[PDB]
């Protein structure tokens, strides 16, 4: 099966080293990214962005509830902007297909 988990971590990777601020908003705030995979807090979000992906492919996921959180956490469309091109790197990394078209969808609520 894709490893959407390896995905995930590639994906967080590359959104924290191209905007750091980023990592402020989350429970790992501080946290060195070579060290996440170690940390509690990492673990838990990386593991819902996993199931969020699969529920995208899968037909169930809530673009606009997953919208209306991120806005929740001022977290608007420059920001997903920014994310499509992260995991657009990530995907294409592991040989697995594009999510933009998911991404996309949650965008259409921001
Ligand atoms: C590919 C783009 C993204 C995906 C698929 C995604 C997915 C998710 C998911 C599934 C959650 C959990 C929501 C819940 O528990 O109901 C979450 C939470 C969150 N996201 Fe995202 N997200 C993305 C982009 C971003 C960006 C660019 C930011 C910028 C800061 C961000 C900030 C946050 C924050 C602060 C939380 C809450 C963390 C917490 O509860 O400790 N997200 N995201």
């Amino acid at each position: 099966m894709v490893n959407w988990a390896a995905v995930v971590d590639d994906f967080y990777q590359e959104l924290f080293k191209a905007h750091p601020e980023y990592q402020n908003k989350f429970g790992f705030k501080g946290v060195a990214l070579g060290s996440l995979k170690g940390n509690a807090a990492y673990k838990t979000q990386a593991g819902k962005t996993v199931d969020y992906i699969n529920a995208a492919i899968g037909g169930s996921a809530d673009a606009a509830g997953l919208a209306s959180r991120h806005k929740g956490r001022n977290v608007g469309s420059a920001e997903f902007h920014n994310a499509k091109a992260c995991l657009a790197k990530a995907c294409s990394a592991h040989g697995a297909p594009d999510l933009g078209f998911a991404i996309d969808d949650i965008l259409s609520h921001l």
